[PDB]
């Protein structure tokens, strides 16, 4: 669960919950600066304050470390005592907030929805006066079940009298209201309203524009985040941890690559996931370190990749944000047992395009041209302002990618490979469908984001990201 995320809350109203319903080690987190975030936690009978930054790579904890997800960031923390400070801070016991405007199937003031989307098992929660009505579907017909709210409790007219809607909704999932004559009231999946129609794409941004629409619709996705804590123990072994760039930022196992090319003690580790919708697929990777160059180009080699994606510059505010892990032009370079040769620089606009020669040393037969498109204008913090520029270079990277036969995954890095590369990655996958299935098909946001998340922790980081996906997918449609 993710309950101690509250994001209706001010830092007064933060304090009070604490110190009234809080004990010493309770905690919550909250938005702010918007695009920031707050922990506030209970200690010693007083209330602190953390700032949370996220600009697009990381969420970044004062005092503390750069995390992927503020669920891994909060299971971290209560699992691991000691790490946040000099006195040490203990996230011992979650706040919980009673607010559903984060929950899936609740829409505030509102069934044609629901005979048009709805399947059998499909519910919604809207607001009657300080009552609720939950809408559900069977088959095929839709039942209306009132919601009373007495005394800041919930309650279907009888039995257990409920703290908040979730807690309603929870209860009658796992234990389904029937109705005299037999009709199970099953709460099977909450009513879509994110898919849409790609042709209506400009119509859905106008109305997520209104007061913002973008930041329900995100904070609702990041509520999710709770059920995507996979394992990500491979990444925490001792050989393993020198070839993370940022500690706690680790590949789910499930999904990691795992390299065979083994010099025979730990040889098979790369923070790199393999990323699903292999010619149609990507992997979503770290910027290299210098200790992990040659463990790149083995995975480019193995994976069969004939296309990068580089979403950084190498330095970015006097930061090293990835190795120089390629040639310089016409030079011939050896990384481990792969030899890379860089043969022409072509430079655009927004972007250079590297043409390299991959091949292992001592076997000539396994050349390959690998293209390194290299977007060098992406902004220091936010995103672009039009993203004609991003929608250009994805064109030039799917022809490439298109034109070779049997090529792998296209590999796809920027820093810690989830915000920008998140981005990029769930954009392609977006305008992938609209040249398949053409204009007249239906795109769901949140879900393929979701989709990507299950897959490697974090991708796609904040709102402005968030909101530059529909603006590129939008703009990809208007140019059609
Ligand atoms: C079914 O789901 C799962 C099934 C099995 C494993 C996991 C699992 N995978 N990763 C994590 N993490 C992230 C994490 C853990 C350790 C370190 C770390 O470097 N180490 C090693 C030396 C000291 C320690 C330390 O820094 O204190 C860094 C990070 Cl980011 C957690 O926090 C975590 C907390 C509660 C439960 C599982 C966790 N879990 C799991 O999710
Ligand atoms: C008004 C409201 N409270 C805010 C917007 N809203 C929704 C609904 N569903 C998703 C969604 C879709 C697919 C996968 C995932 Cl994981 C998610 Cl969460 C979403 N992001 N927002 C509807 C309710």
């Amino acid at each position: 669960s993710r309950r101690w995320f509250h994001p209706n809350i001010t830092g007064v109203e933060a304090e009070n919950l604490l110190l009234t319903r809080g004990v010493d080690g309770s905690f919550l987190a909250r938005p702010s600066n918007p695009g920031d975030f707050t922990l506030s936690v209970r200690r010693n009978g007083a209330v602190t304050h953390i700032k949370i930054q996220n600009t697009g790579d990381y969420y970044d904890l004062y005092g503390g470390e750069k995390f992927a997800t503020l669920a891994e960031l909060v299971q971290y923390y209560m699992e691991h005592h000691g790490q946040l400070k000099g006195d040490v801070i203990e996230l011992k016991y979650p706040l919980n907030c009673a607010d559903p405007t984060s929950e899936r199937w609740f829409h505030g003031h509102l069934e044609k929805l629901l005979t048009e989307k709805g399947k059998h098992g499909s519910f919604l929660v809207r607001e009657s006066p300080g009552d609720f009505v939950l809408s559900v579907r069977t088959g095929s017909k839709v039942t209306h079940v009132m919601i009373r709210c007495q005394e800041l409790k919930y309650d279907v007219g009888g039995g257990e009298r409920f703290d908040s809607l979730t807690d309603l909704v929870e209860h009658y999932k796992k234990n389904p209201m029937v109705e005299t004559l037999g009709t199970v009231l099953q709460l099977k999946q909450p009513l879509n309203t994110t898919r849409i129609n790609a042709a209506e794409i400009e119509s859905r941004v106008r109305e997520l524009s209104k007061l913002q629409g973008f930041w329900e619709e995100f904070e609702t996705l990041q509520q999710q985040e709770c059920k995507l804590l996979y394992s990500r123990k491979e990444g925490q072994r001792q050989e393993n941890k020198n070839k993370n760039r940022y500690k706690n930022i680790l590949p789910f196992d499930h999904t990691r690559v795992v390299l065979h090319d083994g010099d025979p003690p730990v040889s098979d580790y790369i923070n790199a996931n393999i990323i699903m919708p292999p010619k149609k697929s990507y992997i979503a990777t770290q910027g290299c370190l210098q200790n992990t160059v040659n463990d790149f180009w083995r995975m480019v080699f193995q994976e069969n990749s004939r296309v990068i994606v580089m979403t950084t510059k190498e330095v970015e505010r006097g930061k090293s944000k990835c190795v120089k892990y390629w040639p310089d032009e016409y030079a011939l370079k050896e990384y481990g047992v792969m030899r890379v040769r860089n043969v022409k620089e072509s430079a655009a606009h927004d972007y250079t395009l590297r043409e390299l020669k991959l091949s292992k040393v001592g076997q000539g037969n396994t050349e390959r041209t690998v293209w390194q498109y290299h977007f060098r204008t992406w902004p220091d913090h936010g995103v672009p302002s039009d993203p004609g520029g991003v929608l250009d270079f994805l064109e030039e990277v799917h022809h490439k990618q298109e034109s070779i036969m049997d090529a792998g995954p296209v590999v796809v890095h920027c820093s810690a490979g989830i915000g920008r590369t998140g981005t990029f990655i769930v954009i392609d996958i977006l305008i992938d469908i609209i040249r398949e299935k053409g204009v007249d098909c239906d795109i769901d946001v949140p879900k393929t984001i979701q989709m990507v998340r299950s897959q490697r922790s974090g991708m796609v980081q904040t709102e402005a990201q968030y909101r530059f996906i529909y603006m590129a997918v939008q703009h990809y449609i208007e140019t059609l």
